[PDB]
């Protein structure tokens, strides 16, 4: 796709800027420049670019309807690409650190970054820090003189914090809340009392929705100077709804989509995660199913994991998923109808966003 | 000390703000609030508060000589405390992640954060991310309306990036540059060709000087609206000089100061670090000393580490350290004399900063 290739051409610019600046201001040597170029490529490319391409689509929408000089159109488009890369680099940071946290093996069809033989956990941790740092370098360099600079930095910062809090909800979702204690080694829950749709919703709201949907949508609005032309409460409702759905699919694919197709190897069962599948299963199983789940969940043993997967297949969670999906379509369409009132162009971008999400197979 | 106790009283405010906001906007539950309060306390308290108390001292200096209403004096002092905590939280972030990277056992006289039984590497990584996030929450909340806000955020961001780059220089200092390669597992250097004072200086300049000295000094200037009243080139020279000296002491103590006194257990020998001791040693040893160093450095075996420590004692590095110290005193005094030209009060703060650094035994 041509537009994708163009968003990609701005990656090339941003990379050249970052690496040149390392040479000229940070005393980097050539082989460390090469290392960081490879690290940027592996952690920032290969994904679907949904978050990045959402910023661009939001801005393209407003450009079709807004009068500007050509030079202004070019500036806005370039701004939207740079903001999109800020979010892809933030994603790259999150993915580096999450793969370590989750004990993951594959990412975008390659070894996780920390599994590269020449990298290891020790360096990946810091490479993840550098990725985040680059988002700010990029923002201050490109947007220094833009009116939306303070708004963008302030939003970016809140969104990052929400995600970090969400990650803490996730990484501790298999422990009992009353037992959390830095001094005491953490046993896994035996009762699964906290595997509920409300608790699940809390995980997912913070860890994914803000950075995957709120952030790109609003950044599209910032670089378009169009924020005031939308109902923000609606922007937040729609971001959190499509965001949750997006995470539910991720959870389902972790279990049932082949690594060949997904580009990653699942760990949610093994990691004892509060996934949608585990929650929806406890939502419907009988006493004996519950017990066999309890004896097998959250263990790396392939035979225990297979037992969990059979239980999932037997419980017909495909039926629950259809019904959940049908409900989201209802609410997202409602939200999109409500957005046209003030912002038809934005509502349309949100439609496109939803369509792309709804259809994804990875 | 009373002033310390007062800087400390602003920690209490900042903590209450952060935890209340987690409850009211982030849907946190009480036991996770407790966990993060304990995490903030363990990772942010117990240090010497040098960086934090430098912001306060810089501002107190300008207040003694500048006319203000009392209300303004109180605002400036409070601003200096908050900026100081932003840097202590940044330090706490760096320390959490560094202890993981370095395989360290003790920090401020307690187990490293990731060694707490109830924490582990998996959670500490994210706790370190939250610490950094909190610096921005704190900045945007407290300084939203201040004229120095953009300057402070932009400086903070550049300083953080420099430190992250510096950390990459450190963590790869025991490998040959020409051999760095994400695809290939990294062998330790055999020739130690890159253990040179120039390369050492590069490590230390980036990993420590910006965040430990440039940042607090300039933040004191920002919250004092006094930046324009100094020669910034001199501020940078003095920060980088005292900063390097500060790191040299850290390196010496890692080897020779008892854990009981230091509050940490050294790993530089075991980690094959490019420390000042390793560099100054190669700076003077004879052929046979060089060989015995090479056969023992960068191995966790207590007998190999002891061999390295004997070689250090025999080479009389205490003599090199005295001579290095004497030279820094010369240059720092020169820089302080040069600061009085435009900024006597600032020169004095820098004198106090130097005196505290020069005298430290931990
Ligand atoms: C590091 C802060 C946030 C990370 C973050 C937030 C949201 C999602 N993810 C990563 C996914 P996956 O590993 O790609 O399947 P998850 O592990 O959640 O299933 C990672
Ligand atoms: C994580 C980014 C920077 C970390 C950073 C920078 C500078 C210094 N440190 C930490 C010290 P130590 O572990 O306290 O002795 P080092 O390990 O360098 O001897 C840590
Ligand atoms: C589920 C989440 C939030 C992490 C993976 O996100 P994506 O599936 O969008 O990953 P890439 O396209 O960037 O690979
Ligand atoms: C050497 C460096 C830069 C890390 C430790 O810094 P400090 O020795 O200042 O640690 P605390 O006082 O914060 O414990
Ligand atoms: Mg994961
Ligand atoms: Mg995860
Ligand atoms: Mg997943
Ligand atoms: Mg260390
Ligand atoms: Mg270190
Ligand atoms: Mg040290």
């Amino acid at each position: 796709m041509a537009s994708m290739e163009r968003f990609l051409s701005v990656y090339d610019e941003v990379q050249a800027f970052l690496l040149d600046q390392l040479q000229s201001k940070y005393e980097i040597d050539p082989n460390r420049a090469r290392y960081l170029r490879i690290m940027m490529d592996t952690t920032c490319l290969g994904g679907k670019y949904f978050r990045g391409m959402t910023v661009v689509n939001v801005a393209e929408g407003f450009l079709a309807v807004t009068q500007h000089d050509e030079a202004t159109k070019e500036r806005i488009l370039h701004d939207a690409c740079v903001g999109g890369w800020m979010i892809e680099f933030l994603q790259a940071h999150y993915l580096v650190e999450d793969d370590i946290m989750d004990g993951s093996v594959m990412r975008r069809g390659k070894p996780c970054w920390y599994r590269f033989p020449g990298v290891t956990t020790q360096c990946a941790i810091n490479d993840g820090i550098i990725l985040k740092s680059w988002t700010q370098i990029m923002a201050w360099h490109y947007f220094a003189d833009r009116p939306f600079l303070k708004d963008l930095l302030c939003l970016f910062q809140k969104v990052d914090y929400a995600t970090a809090v969400g990650q803490m909800y996730d990484v501790t979702s298999m422990c009992d809340s009353n037992k959390l204690d830095p001094e005491v080694a953490q046993p896994m829950t035996t009762d699964f009392a906290e595997f509920t749709p409300a608790i699940y919703k809390r995980i997912v709201k913070y860890k994914t929705t803000f950075y995957t949907y709120l952030l790109p949508l609003v950044m599209g609005l910032f670089v378009s100077e169009a924020a005031a032309s939308v109902e923000m409460n609606l922007v937040e409702r729609v971001a959190h709804l499509i965001g949750e759905y997006f995470q539910v699919q991720d959870d389902v694919m972790d279990c049932f989509t082949p690594p060949e197709q997904l580009g990653k190897v699942g760990t949610d069962i093994e990691d004892a995660k509060c996934s949608w599948l585990a929650v929806t299963f406890l939502g419907k199983a009988n006493a004996a199913q519950v017990a066999e789940f309890k004896a097998n969940y959250g263990d790396k043993d392939p035979a225990k994991v297979a037992v969990v997967k059979r239980l999932y297949s037997e419980a017909n969670l495909q039926a629950d998923f259809a019904a959940y999906e049908a409900e989201v379509v209802r609410e997202v369409e409602s939200l999109i109808e409500q957005l046209k009132v003030k912002s038809p162009t934005f509502a349309e971008s949100v439609a496109v966003v939803w369509e792309k999400t709804h259809k994804r197979k990875k």
